[PDB]
């Protein structure tokens, strides 16, 4: 059934809530369907760099991406660090696009921040360097601080 795999490159986190005593060990836990996937933890840093990527199987026009950030603690817990959650139907419509030759930069749709989803700005899909891309920021819910920046890319699977 599968339609193809979804790249989410997990970039970094921009100022995450504190849930040790100065700073935290954060690593990022994404949810879609029965998939479950998480980045390595990075060790005290409330901006960790993670530049790292999940594949995740796609079935689904209609699915969303669950993104929850937790704070490792080797000899007990994690705390939560905030989550949020965002549409991947708007960049899969845009992969079954006529997009082929269009100038590198070409910005094809955009996402707008609303109450209802967790942009912190506009969500630029855009065509650069021969592939469809998606960039997000993503302001983190049910925490007292935090940002993730993530970009989506599309892998075909023969
Ligand atoms: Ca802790
Ligand atoms: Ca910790």
């Amino acid at each position: 059934d599968l339609l193809g795999l979804l790249r989410i490159r997990i970039k970094r986190g921009v100022n995450l809530a504190v849930r040790d005593i100065s700073s935290s060990d954060p690593y990022v836990v994404v949810k879609m369907g029965k998939q479950k996937l998480k980045t390595r933890v990075i060790n005290k840093d409330v901006n960790p760099e993670w530049n790292e990527d999940l594949t995740l199987s796609v079935t689904d026009s209609n699915l969303t991406v669950l993104l929850t950030v937790y704070d490792h603690d080797m000899f007990s817990k994690d705390d939560k660090m905030g989550d949020a959650e965002f549409e991947i139907s708007p960049y899969i419509e845009a992969l079954r696009m006529q997009l082929d030759g269009l100038p590198s930069g070409t910005i094809v749709t955009t996402v707008k921040p609303s109450r209802r989803n967790c942009l912190a700005e506009e969500s630029r899909v855009t065509w650069v360097d021969g592939k469809l891309v998606q960039d997000l920021v993503l302001r983190l819910r049910h925490v007292e601080c935090g940002e993730v920046e993530a970009q989506l890319q599309w892998i075909d699977l023969p």
